[PDB]
């Protein structure tokens, strides 16, 4: 259909993963917005949700869904979110838009990560979409230099300031052939807060909206 | 002599590493305070310093030493600082006091890390001194749980808030037999900003004040 319905079919497709009587972790972004819409449908069948962004929270709140803080929760059965890119090994790049840090923390608490996305987010090798990296301001230059040394071209998003008061460096031109080693290498750089690479903890399930329907990838 | 003179002898001992015409990275804490004092001595022989804490900055500034921000510098020849503990492999634990994050970032920019400390900081296996971990507030509980899973007993420093607006978890009871693998394991935890383990990048030189003088460990 149209890219946006490909984002709706996949939003509702994920509703089959929501289990009655549980708390749901929800992502942020247009694709995720459709899942929230679908989730509103089960208001009354679930306990609530842990939200990754104010936008999402404000929308969940508006559908009569109780939103728990991440510190009011011990664990999470599922976390449903989109991705900027996802390779064949379920490893993803996230953060292009909003909530890079919150999204990654909630995903670490979630047992199962359900990625919902249209076919355009599928890639062979992560890297085409610039890899976002949140860093402590005082270390921007330091980290910029390490990223160069790691093979990418850091481009500071002037004007932007995370809710945690940090800056963002979008790394271009990298051909991330081994996402796990790359996530590790950048997480090792002092000054780095979050790398938009969900490789050690990738998607467990992926709902991909294809014009022929919605393919489901697992494991 | 007295523990404090053991901290003064070692402060001045490090002055032999300061090279004329360069910028110096200075640490924070009582031991480092003695190095600053000694460094004031070469005011006029060096270009200035990159400071790891306001206290240090205010003191360097007071000795007529120009202080450059970390983003006004490309690299650093040396960084002189103390440590809460240091093992035989030059790996250390730092952050018990102040500036855990800034200290680690400056040390990453510095070519040579010079550790100055009295003999009490020397240990066989890191862990006795609680391992500090700076974390994004929203993930305190999350990280607390992972640290438990890694074998330590996280104890949140209630009341404290980093200059980066974060909280601190001091991890007790760990017997950090492999500091590199442990620094890697904790840096991998979303929510973690900085782990007070300088293992992938440890001390290159260690000036240890012993009653018999000042031993110098290298490599």
């Amino acid at each position: 259909m149209t890219q946006d319905e490909l984002k709706k079919a996949v939003g509702w497709a994920a509703l089959q993963y929501v289990q009655p009587g549980t708390i749901v972790g929800v992502g942020t972004g247009s694709t995720a917005a459709h899942f929230i819409d679908a989730l509103g449908t089960m208001k009354g069948q679930i306990e609530g949700a842990v939200s990754s962004s104010d936008a999402s929270t404000e929308k969940l709140k508006s559908l009569g869904i109780h939103v728990f803080d991440l510190n009011e929760v011990d664990s999470l059965g599922i976390y449903v979110d989109g991705a900027d890119e996802i390779n064949g090994h379920m490893q993803m790049i996230k953060g292009g838009g909003a909530a890079l840090t919150r999204e990654k923390i909630i995903a670490s608490v979630a047992e199962k990560f359900i990625c919902i996305a249209d076919a355009s987010k599928q890639v062979d090798i992560l890297g085409k979409f610039p890899l976002p990296v949140e860093v402590i301001p005082m270390a921007r230059s330091a980290v910029a230099r390490q990223l160069v040394k790691l093979g990418g071209r850091p481009e500071y998003r002037q004007g932007v300031v995370t809710d945690n008061g940090n800056v963002i460096l979008d790394v271009h031109g990298m051909e991330i052939l081994d996402p796990i080693a790359m996530e590790n290498a950048i997480n090792a750089i002092p000054g780095v807060v979050t790398v938009g690479l969900f490789a050690n903890r990738g998607a467990d399930v992926a709902l991909i909206g294809t014009p022929d329907g919605v393919k489901t990838i697992v494991k």
